[PDB]
């Protein structure tokens, strides 16, 4: 098995299908990683994580150096022997969660709840046994300014360079994990191609998009996707940090990403929102109190198999783990139909159809 | 498959094992049944309790007529199907919760959060599709004084002539499932004794002995079984409601008691409290953070094969719903392999010797 090779088997447009082939699995792209923030994909065991079809899950450096910390899982075995998944993981480098959770020099960042440097987030990441390690960014609040949004892109090109060379002083890393670079420069297209420059001559297993999702909307987000993604290289895959919602996602792989994570599907399940072909419904409605009919009439996942829109709209209603438990495995399997939908739309030269039949159900 | 079918294959002093055999399914003696008050047993799919080793679980007739509504489920199929086990379910008939936890004449009883009689317990028994059904009787508080108990005694047995009628006047119900009736008389042998007569003389499937596990100690509380489980009938199951910690359920069946419930391997497990053979362990407390050890060293229950002391030790700390899985499966799980032990010991009429083994290692 191969440390990491990324394999682009059909095209439509911009859109893009294959896999990305590391030692502890293929990853199917496009692809989605659910969130596990603390070590958890929240109210799943990691069996049913995969059974729900993903490849990939996403951990985060800066809550697991808080807790239980990164030295402490390296003792106990890492991060996949920790929680139980032994597929591969990839681990956001703290960047964000140092500007929107705590309370800033060119070495690093100090902040409280401890410092965090692209050679400490490096290191961290190696500690976790993160397969693969995002380059540690400076983030900048939205709407960012042109002079805020410019430094804090031109930092985080230093910081990537740095993060580059932590990465590549650690042999055990280098030779089993890889390493993305991250594309900063907010909606500005000066800045998002003087970024782009500068990450391809670095050298990246990969190129993540960053700094959206944060509030701009959709059709500005889209006009930033439209020139921003042709400026990465074409032969290495496509992350769109924090996207998003399934509409987001459908135009997203239309304008070239490969690769997707985001906390609603997990986060707005456990809140009653389920995702249907037909759109999202919310559970709690008094509508499903004796609806028998699965959340989803074409999902193939358990909950759907099992359990009505009544008994989970109870669950919900009441409190219960349980109903946690069943909207959150339902609405990663139904993120993960949608990917696997995209992926063979794609192979089969016909998703610019799927979007548009996607799109007229799903708003109708 | 029989109604109704108790079979006592082995005996040990006071103690017997065997089976209840039921259209649902068969049920091992003596057994333990996890609590599933609100049509779900708290964080566990119905799978995954079946996993654990139940071959039967308690709903509650006060919560679920409340919610989601007795005439609701029935519409939606009966509690099986709607919760998704398919095996026996024993309800509880709403005696207690009425006491306890809402806010009285010969009839019935009038609350808020409606009516109870024991016309209508059995009816909304009914409406749930019961296998067991509880005879509805009137509680009254611990520490009862004798006219207190005398008084609630004297008109539980009359609610419990009642329940027969009501029972046998409905053909489905009473072609399909079974019917216990409910000792009482608190710490009184006298009463306990007009108690057992009474319900001997209307003649039920089995016999459960109310009124304890309210904060007697388990000193009375096995005073009170010395002599009150011998007035019952020995060709009946006797169960005793509400009952408890494992020493508690050992000394039980060491007096003759059959059937076990209590909300204490899943509420304490939510809590942080994991059951092993060495004792409780309480998973929140620090000297588990680095604990690479299952919960138990012998447990053969999913959690104990998969994760670690120090990541659910972890999961509990952060909140996560994943901790309360894991710790409830575990917990439950290690109540129905102190039941498999219980009821091979008795078969092998080398239950004594077990019992004062566990005893010497759970409280060394
Ligand atoms: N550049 C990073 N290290 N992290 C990052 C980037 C873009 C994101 N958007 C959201 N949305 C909530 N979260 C994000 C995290
Ligand atoms: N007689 C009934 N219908 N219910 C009943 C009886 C004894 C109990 N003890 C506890 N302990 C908490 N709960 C109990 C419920
Ligand atoms: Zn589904
Ligand atoms: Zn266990």
């Amino acid at each position: 098995r191969p440390r990491f090779s990324f394999s682009i088997a059909a095209r439509e447009g911009k859109a893009r299908t294959g896999t990305i082939e590391m030692k502890r699995g293929v990853i199917r792209t496009p692809a989605f990683m659910p969130v596990g923030t603390a070590a958890t994909v929240k109210a799943l065991k990691p069996e049913t994580v995969r059974a729900t079809g993903a490849d990939i899950i996403l951990g985060n450096t800066y809550h697991l150096m808080l807790r239980p910390g990164a030295e402490r899982i390296a003792k106990l075995g890492g991060l996949h022997s920790f929680m139980g998944w032994d597929r591969p993981i990839l681990t956001d480098s703290g960047g964000y969660q140092v500007m929107s959770l705590s309370s800033q020099s060119e070495e690093g960042v100090t902040f409280k709840s401890h410092m965090l440097s692209p050679e400490r987030s490096i290191e961290i990441q190696h500690l976790l046994g993160s397969d693969i390690v995002m380059a540690f960014d400076e983030c900048t609040p939205y709407p960012a300014t042109p002079s805020r949004a410019a430094s804090s892109m031109e930092r985080s090109m230093r910081w990537a360079k740095r993060s580059r060379d932590a990465f590549d002083s650690r042999k055990e890393q280098a030779e089993n994990a890889a390493l993305f670079g991250i594309q900063q420069g907010s909606v500005f297209e000066n800045l998002r191609q003087q970024s782009a420059d500068a990450l391809a001559e670095i050298g990246f297993d990969g190129y993540a998009v960053g700094g959206l999702a944060v509030g701009e909307g959709q059709d500005e987000m889209f006009r930033v996707l439209d020139f921003s993604v042709p400026m990465l290289p074409d032969d290495k895959p496509h992350y769109l940090m924090g996207v998003g919602k399934p509409d987001d996602i459908v135009g997203a792989v239309e304008r070239g990403i490969d690769m997707f994570d985001c906390v609603l599907p997990t986060r707005s399940g456990r809140n009653g929102q389920a995702f249907t072909w037909d759109g999202p419904i919310n559970i709690r409605n008094a509508r499903f109190s004796e609806d028998l009919k699965p959340l989803d009439s074409e999902c193939h996942c358990a909950v759907c198999q099992k359990w009505s829109r009544a008994y989970i709209h109870h669950l919900i209603r009441a409190g219960e783990i349980l109903g946690a438990m069943l909207m959150t495995e339902h609405n990663i399997a139904f993120y993960q139909q949608l990917m696997q939908k995209i992926r063979d739309s794609i192979s089969e030269g016909r998703f610019s159809q799927f979007a548009q039949d996607f799109r007229a159900r799903y708003f109708a």
